């Protein structure tokens, strides 16, 4: 599933994303436009074999089980393939402990050079939330 802008931040609201950590709505938008162009779907593959899924390119070396990259963890007890769901309660569930693992947003390398410290609010603009 391909979201539109305000449906995603919709979602993220409802799923408790915003000012989770002391992120505003706006970051976690911000930083799913430019991981995964908000498609659910998405999927790279890492030069170290691990691969990024879903719409916040969730790397399959820490969090989550593909089956195929040696040697990682699976912190959030799900297989990768759960991220790419047209539901994004998995991400989002994910997402969170990600962002509490001491990094913030900036294990999110998109946020950290597109999203952090800019205009971030302008991705809720216009949005009914």
């Amino acid at each position: 599933k391909v979201f539109g802008r305000c449906e995603l931040a919709a979602a993220m609201k409802r799923h408790g994303l915003d000012n989770y950590r002391g992120y505003s709505l706006g970051n976690w938008v911000c930083a799913a436009k430019f991981e995964s162009n908000f498609n659910t779907q998405a999927t790279n593959r890492n030069t170290d074999g691990s691969t990024d899924y879903g719409i916040l390119q969730i790397n399959s070396r820490w969090w989550c089980n593909d089956g195929r990259t040696p040697g990682s963890r699976n912190l959030c007890n799900i297989p990768c393939s759960a991220l790419l769901s047209s539901d994004i309660t998995a991400s989002v569930n994910c997402a969170k402990k990600i962002v509490s693992d001491g990094n913030g947003m900036n294990a999110w390398v998109a946020w950290r050079n597109r999203c952090k410290g800019t205009d971030v609010q302008a991705w809720i603009r216009g949005c009914r939330l």
